[PDB]
């Protein structure tokens, strides 16, 4: 609110908030010298904080060169003495933080409990020129020394970190909004520099999103980062599912929906961070249960091991039976027994034997695995994709599903379900799309289309043998089944399983798990690709061989029948073409084989009343198939290959100068030294904006901010004109006020 | 310098010298570099010809061992595939230096109640091996020299 | 080659105005700008 | 980086570069907010007795 911002700008809050900061810097210096007043200390760190709020909340919309910056960097140049006593409060305990714990320090105490012993810590700090006399003096005083010498680093160094943390955060974030909206003001940067220990404290913490603003600017928002929320980010099983987003982004995404597969994207991962939350270890009938619930999170949390083994089992299965021999007679008609040659040890029969069960047992975990891990992402995809076609682009209600996908009928089955939203966060998209479309079409109609109570019943929110045999949701039990079967990796995990168990019946049947698993690999796995890369081209070339090979067929059968013999025994025909079925596999089994074609096989042509018509036969069949379409097809497969190896580095070089966000990459940012870095690390980050998603959705409602509303509110009605267009506050502000 | 000192020994040991500084040239030096260039593609992909040449090792040993018949003097069985071991050997030994896979080595399947599943056997070896997996290699060498 | 000059003509409109000569550099600027520019401005089935 | 740490405490490290007093320099700059005594321990060079 531009009148109440400037209301305030010209009256007397300035001098209320200096005698509130003399008052609060001399109360923290004065409370922290007995540790009996802690409560007090806490409470007046949070009026501090609320305090900063109140100034961060005054610098909402200001220009880059705005009056009431200039009006607050002149409230802190007046009260300087205090703010710099406030500055070196924080900086003293985090250094004090810093020292204990490391070697210099601990090279000092020699008592066995954890304690300095006072008139050593003064020689311990005094090591190490950091503080000064009056600094260690107020160090010395604060610490409880109980018999002269009992100062607990261990407590000492950690008890004034937590409290201070929310305000010193805040006053960092008040601090960068204000140097980096009046950079030409050298009253500041002495502040800067007494400020550096808690700046560089909070810079893994300290967020910076670039939004396009309420009314028609670009403004930068500063938010806080959790410590598990990036620790998550870090995870190996994050980086990779990012890289994926990217390449389909950037290959098979296209423009004008960049922005809604980002979110998306980062629901997902939001989504699976919440996985990954209960996945950790710590995480008669009920003792039973618990032991079955921590069993089921080895598996889960552990599941790319268990396929290595797999792959390891089946490796040596393979080697095992590397040795079997084939004999007319047992070692002790048409017999043929299929025994083992033992080398040297007698031990292998029995090894086989183990590792064949081990194998199936291994299989089985795996398939347990992923239905414990990754079978949750999928079905929280489909439903959330349900949902937001229901309630915004209804195709139930106003459309109809176009009979060509089977996914749309399918998902008729889970509505009218009690449990339908199982996965999803929201609850309640049910009332959203009955009140949203309820009214032009009938209410009772989508009422018992959805299968929700009747507003009679549900009007308002006034307010295990048995339920685990009663209290399950057939229908939405079938649509999940569904959903998992038509999955390819449960798919190709069932029939591993599957083929894992018929190597029972024969141990030969082990030998498809050393190829079917051996295309996990990374390099490998395009190989097969490439087969379906031209799929809609292999088998039509294919085809036009084979109807080529068939014309050649019939024209042999015709007139060059008497050539084609294989046999001189006395009884010599064997006419290879006597028939046109034989004839034609004849020329397809081994006239493509042949490195010159059909005339190597059959017998020469010379002087034989069609030496001219056989020599144009075989030359042109040589040409028309060995050297053209054979030819054709390979390139056909290299070509696709080396596709698919080429858009794997277009995408991972098109970032180098592009941006992701707000389009220019390298052509304006560029100019100064690490300018693209700087750019993508601290205005435009992906990741940062990912970060201040889950700030919104953590954070309550009651307390977001004017930009963290406005953002908020337009996430949730779908609308992405927040996210920067070809525009990054450099533009417009740093362009000419630098 | 080893290898000097090693050629006094006996005198063929100077024959690696003529090769081993050849490459000491601009243009030669980068035929080497090809090689270990996609060091981790082209072993890869050995390892998946070598595992489906082992797959059709398994089916002929389980069903064509029949066929695989090298001699005839009275002797005749000389069988090829008679060890998981040898059968193997043979199809990696001559089962891809042959230009039309390994159909070209063994005895005609014509009228032997397996014809058509031995024609689908050699057929899909040729086009699986000869002109997929050696047409990979030769295209990832080529394409690192490029 | 035949098969590339198949594709150039179906990548050379995403970066070119079919009737004014620039498609791209200068009206994406804004969201779906050059979808407006093609579907509003100058559509040349509009122009038929 | 482990075979670069026996050529420290070696009074001849920097035989062939130019900078003969990178352990002085590296001495003043981290000697105070770490030990002094146990960083000339580890470059090997003569304490400032
Ligand atoms: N918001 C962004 N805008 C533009 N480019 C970006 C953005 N975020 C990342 N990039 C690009 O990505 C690069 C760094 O991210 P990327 O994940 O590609 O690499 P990395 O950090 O080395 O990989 P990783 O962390 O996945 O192992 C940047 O140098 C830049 O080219
Ligand atoms: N007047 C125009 N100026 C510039 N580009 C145009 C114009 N008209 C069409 N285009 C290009 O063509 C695209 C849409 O037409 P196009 O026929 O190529 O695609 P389509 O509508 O998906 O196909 P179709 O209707 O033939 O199945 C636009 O996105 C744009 O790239
Ligand atoms: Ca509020
Ligand atoms: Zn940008
Ligand atoms: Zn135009």
């Amino acid at each position: 609110c531009t009148g109440n911002q400037q209301s305030l700008a010209h009256s007397r809050l300035w001098d209320a908030v200096v005698g509130f900061l003399h008052v609060f810097a001399h109360m923290m210096m004065k409370l922290a010298q007995d540790s009996s007043q802690i409560e007090l200390l806490k409470e007046l760190l949070d009026l501090q904080k609320d305090m900063v709020v109140m100034l961060l909340s005054l610098l909402e919309g200001n220009v880059v060169n705005g009056m009431i910056a200039r009006q607050m960097v002149d409230m802190l140049v007046e009260s300087s003495s205090n703010v710099e006593m406030i500055l070196k409060f924080f900086d003293m305990f985090l250094k004090l933080k810093d020292i204990v714990g490391s070697e210099a320090f601990q090279d000092y105490v020699t008592d066995p409990r954890g304690l300095i012993s006072k008139k050593d810590f003064q020689k311990a700090m005094d090591s190490q020129k950091q503080f000064t006399g009056p600094e260690i003096q107020f160090l010395l005083s604060c610490s409880e020394a109980d018999e002269n010498e009992m100062i607990n680093f261990e407590e000492f160094a950690n008890r004034f970190q937590e409290p201070a943390r929310d305000i010193g955060f805040n006053v960092a974030v008040l601090l960068t909004n204000l140097s980096e909206h009046v950079p030409h003001d050298p009253r500041l940067r002495n502040f800067l520099e007494l400020a550096e220990s808690i700046l560089e404290y909070f810079r893994p913490y300290l967020g910076r999103i670039e939004i396009m603003g309420a009314s028609r600017r670009i403004e930068r928002i500063y938010f806080e980062i959790s410590e598990t929320n990036r620790a998550q980010w870090e995870m190996p099983q994050v980086k990779e599912s990012k890289r994926q987003f990217i390449f389909d982004v950037v290959n098979e995404g296209g423009e004008a929906e960049k922005m809604e597969l980002f979110v998306s994207f980062c629901e997902d991962t939001i989504f699976e961070m919440q996985i990954a939350a209960q996945i950790s270890e710590p995480e008669f009938w009920g003792e039973l249960e618990v032991q079955r619930v921590k069993f089921l999170n080895y598996l889960s949390r552990n599941f790319y091991t268990l396929r290595f083994l797999a792959l390891f089992l089946a490796f040596a299965i393979n080697f095992i039976l590397l040795f079997y021999k084939v004999s007319d007679s047992p070692p002790g008609d048409e017999n043929m027994v299929y025994y083992f040659l033992e080398e040297s040890t007698g031990y292998m029969e029995p090894a086989l034997w183990c590792l064949s069960l081990l194998h199936t047992l291994v299989a089985f975990l795996c398939i347990i695995g992923y239905n414990c891990l990754k079978v949750p992402l999928v079905i929280f995809k489909r439903e959330k994709e349900l949902a937001r076609k229901l309630e915004f682009d209804g195709l139930y209600i106003t459309e109809q599903p176009g009979d060509d996908d089977v996914k749309g009928q399918w998902d008729r089955l889970v509505l009218n379900t009690p449990s339908f939203p199982s996965n999803y966060w929201d609850k309640f998209v049910k009332r959203k799309v009955l009140d949203k479309h309820g009214d032009i079409f009938g209410r009772e109609r989508i009422a018992e289309l959805l299968g929700m109570d009747l507003a009679s019943l549900e009007i308002t929110a006034h307010n295990g043998l048995l339920t685990w045999l009663m209290s399950i949701d057939v229908k939405y039990q079938i649509w999940k089944f569904g959903v998992i079967f038509t999955d390819n990796s449960f798919l190709y995990l069932g029939w591993y399983m599957v083929m894992s168990l018929l190597g029972h019946y024969n141990n030969f049947f082990f030998a498809a798990h050393l190829l079917d698993i051996a295309m996990g690999v990374k390099t490998l796995r395009t190989i097969l690709s490439s087969v379906t890369h031209n799929g809609k081209q292999l088998v039509m070339t294919v085809g036009l061989l084979a109807v080529v090979v068939y014309l050649y067929t019939v024209v042999a059968f015709n007139f060059f029948r008497k050539f084609y013999n294989k046999s001189e025994d006395e009884d010599e025909p064997d006419m290879k073409c006597d028939d046109m079925m034989t004839c034609y596999l004849f020329h397809m089994y081994v006239g493509v084989r042949a490195g010159g074609g059909i005339g190597d096989e059959i017998e020469d042509p010379a002087g034989d009343e069609y030496e001219l018509y056989r020599v144009v036969f075989d030359i042109t069949f040589f040409f028309f198939v060995i050297v053209i379409l054979l030819a054709i097809i390979q390139g056909l497969i290299i070509d696709a290959f080396g596709e698919l190896r080429d858009q794997q580095e277009q995408v991972k070089e098109d970032m180098e100068t592009k941006c992701f966000i707000c389009g220019i990459g390298s052509d304006y940012f560029d100019t100064t030294p690490h300018g693209f870095e700087t750019h993508t690390l601290e205005e435009h980050n992906l990741a940062n904006y990912m970060f201040f998603l889950m700030y919104l959705i953590n954070k309550d409602e009651t307390e977001h901010t004017g930009q963290e509303s406005y953002v908020w509110k337009m996430y949730q009605e779908r609308c992405w004109d927040f996210f920067p267009a070809g525009d990054c506050f450099r533009k417009q502000y740093e362009d000419q006020l630098s």
